[PDB]
């Protein structure tokens, strides 16, 4: 059949009973905020911020908090952070390219000949449509985080739980230490795009649409991947239609329209309206509502750096950046999902990513020897045409110049630390995540002699309409430990170093579990600020404090996701003087892909990460510095 999974428990079985996202006590939030400030602020800055915190907790903050709580109790179908967080993304006027959109790259099909571009484009496309089908049918297994997978990820439990009504089903999983996740974001995975508009962009979805969008050399093509009955178009036909597209000899347009999706959101909002005025509404409608955008790149990957630039931004011509996601397949079969971040988070895209990799490699629709269906692709595949006025041509030329100049300034490079990873660190009773984050802190001290604002993404999808919370890895413990390794390495015995590292690990694990439970401080303080602005009030002084602005100017911006399906991932710095650090600690090695602009040096940082990781492993192995 056209399904890649056959869950007996409906996909959405736990959604109705998901716990609401907790609002912390204000007292806990201000304490956590100041705790994160401790490594960043000098004595007088800290005392000044401590004083604003007290004012806030006693004054306008207490009143904003009372109102946050009452609003939440009137909207128990949702989360307090959901509206504010969507608004954070959609009101942002900066380019979504680099600023917001990340990538994750698939590992190759382990069967060598399946990495042929046509074979893999077809297999990955068909598997993505099978994911859409399985989601529609409620046949995708619910997302569930198991503490004891051997007790709860069992047919035995699944047979039982399916009889528990959705109003109670979450409780049945909770009682076996399983935690069902929110899955409401999957409503925007397919047939969805972001539409640029003044003030605040729009999330658009059209579930009726049955066609794929393909970009090749900056030309736009659409064809159906679902027939009128609701079945997947025969994969041999899809193969034919893709072969047709791959055969187009037309040069890259003089005015590649995909450049516009990289503009400032107000600029693009106005140019899109001009596109409509010039009669393009039908064309844009087909782009907007396609199942997703398949991007066929006309070159192989030179190396990991090239791959990373290719999947993060490409050259500006062959990605529709607004789309829920772009599935990119290069000439050597290298594939990635580049996604728009406003509609959903890492956990939702990763499940799609994992199922698509598993299906496309284990149950490929076609083989490198399949004969495309005898079909008249020119009748089935429409080549889209945009009517561009002079103002549109000029806007595309400007979009291109701005794209080219900015991307020019972006560097990305990687390390593969091979001495060990998760196995060895867990043996030493440490959180691998904490160790990576320590290494980043220690690296930055070694390189710049500073402790700086640090961001780690944490899913709050254990709750109804959850998104993310910020883990704040820069702690007094990481700062002390880094100082010991970097500044006075002869002052401490290996036992002392190992203990310092143990205290980093514990506090990091504590922050991680708090964040996952909604007990960070970042989202809470953000929702209070949002509430004050939405009520038409002056910004409270807490938020005007340089230290608050510093806490949210994330020089070290980090994110990890791990899966056997992901070769690597990337994102650009979130600030001009920042790094963007995609990392994974695997069973036996550690990988970091780091981006930077002109204001930072990613190569040096990575040399420092390498050195710090060597120093950390040496101390852990008993060896002296
Ligand atoms: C909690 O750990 C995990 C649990 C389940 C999985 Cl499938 C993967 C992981 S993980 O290996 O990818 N991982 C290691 C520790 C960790 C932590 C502390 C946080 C996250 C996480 O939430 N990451 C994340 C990344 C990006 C986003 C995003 O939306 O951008 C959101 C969350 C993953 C991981
Ligand atoms: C939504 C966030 C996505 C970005 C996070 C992806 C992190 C996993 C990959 C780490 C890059 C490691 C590079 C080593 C080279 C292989």
């Amino acid at each position: 059949d056209d399904y890649l999974q056959h869950s007996i428990v409906p996909t959405m079985h736990y959604q109705d009973s998901l716990p609401r996202l907790p609002i912390p006590k204000l007292e806990d939030t201000m304490k956590r905020y100041l705790n994160a400030q401790k490594p960043l602020l000098d004595d007088s800055q800290f005392r000044r911020t401590e004083a604003l915190c007290k004012n806030f907790e006693t004054g306008v903050g207490k009143e904003l908090h009372a109102h946050l709580l009452a609003q939440d109790k009137q909207n128990k179908h949702t989360s307090y952070i959901s509206g504010p967080w969507f608004d954070m993304y959609l009101t942002a006027r900066d380019s979504i390219v680099l600023n917001f959109n990340p990538f994750m790259a698939f590992n190759p099909d382990p069967k060598s000949e399946y990495n042929d571009q046509l074979t893999r484009a077809t297999n990955l496309t068909v598997s993505a449509v099978r994911f859409l089908k399985t989601l529609q049918a409620g046949l995708l297994e619910p997302e569930v985080f198991h503490l004891n997978p051997s007790k709860s990820d069992t047919d035995a439990f699944k047979r039982l739980i399916r009889f528990v009504p959705p109003s109670l089903s979450w409780y049945g999983a909770y009682l076996v230490n399983a935690y069902p996740l929110d899955m409401s974001q999957y409503f925007r995975l397919f047939n969805s795009t972001r539409i640029p508009r003044p003030n605040r962009d729009e999330l658009f979805t059209d579930t009726k649409a049955r066609h794929l969008l393909v970009l090749r050399k900056g030309h736009f093509y659409v064809f159906d991947v679902l027939d009128q009955d609701g079945n997947i178009v025969n994969p041999l036909e899809i193969q034919a239609h893709l072969k047709y597209i791959l055969s187009d000899s037309s040069p890259v347009p003089e005015f590649p329209v995909a450049y516009l999706t990289s503009e400032n959101r107000d600029v693009w909002a106005e140019l899109r309206q001009k596109l409509i005025f010039d009669g393009n509404e039908e064309t844009l409608k087909k782009v907007d509502s396609a199942v997703f955008c398949l991007c066929l790149d006309d070159f192989p990957m030179k190396d990991l750096i090239h791959l990373s630039h290719t999947m993060l931004h490409g050259d500006g011509t062959n990605r529709w950046f607004d789309k829920s996601f772009n599935l990119i397949v290069a000439e050597d079969g290298t594939a990635a999902v580049h996604f728009e971040h406003s509609w959903g988070d890492g956990v939702a895209v990763l499940r799609f990513f994992n199922e698509v990799f598993r299906d496309s490699t284990q149950t490929p629709a076609i083989t490198p020897q399949s004969q495309p269906a005898a079909t008249n692709s020119s009748a089935s595949v429409e080549t889209l045409s945009f009517n561009l006025s002079g103002a549109l041509k000029a806007g595309i030329t400007a979009a291109k110049e701005k794209f080219d100049t900015t991307v020019k300034t972006l560097s990305i490079d990687s390390i593969q630390f091979q001495r060990g990873g998760k196995e060895f660190l867990k043996k030493k009773q440490l959180s691998p995540d904490a160790v990576a984050q320590l290494a980043f802190q220690m690296a930055f001290l070694r390189q710049y002699g500073q402790t700086v604002a640090t961001y780690e993404s944490c899913s709050t999808a254990a709750f109804k309409h959850g998104r993310t919370e910020t883990i704040r890895p820069a702690s007094i413990f990481t700062k002390r430990c880094s100082e010991a390794f970097v500044r006075d390495p002869s002052k401490h015995s290996v036992g002392e170093l190992q203990h310092m590292m143990a205290e980093c690990s514990k506090y990091h694990g504590q922050l991680t579990k708090e964040a996952a439970m909604g007990q960070g401080f970042d989202r809470h303080l953000y929702a209070l600020r949002y509430l004050a602005t939405a009520r038409g009030l002056n910004l409270p002084e807490l938020y005007l404090d340089p230290a608050y602005q510093q806490m949210n100017h994330n020089i070290l911006s980090t994110s990890t996701l791990n899966s056997p399906a992901v070769s690597l991932g990337g994102f650009a710095p979130v600030v001009p003087d920042g790094f963007g650090i995609a990392y994974a600690v695997h069973d036996d090695w550690i990988g970091c892909n780091v981006s930077s602009y002109s204001g930072r040096n990613a190569r040096e940082f990575l040399h420092c990460v390498q050195k710090c990781l060597e120093d950390i492993f040496d101390a852990l192995e008993g060896k002296a510095i």
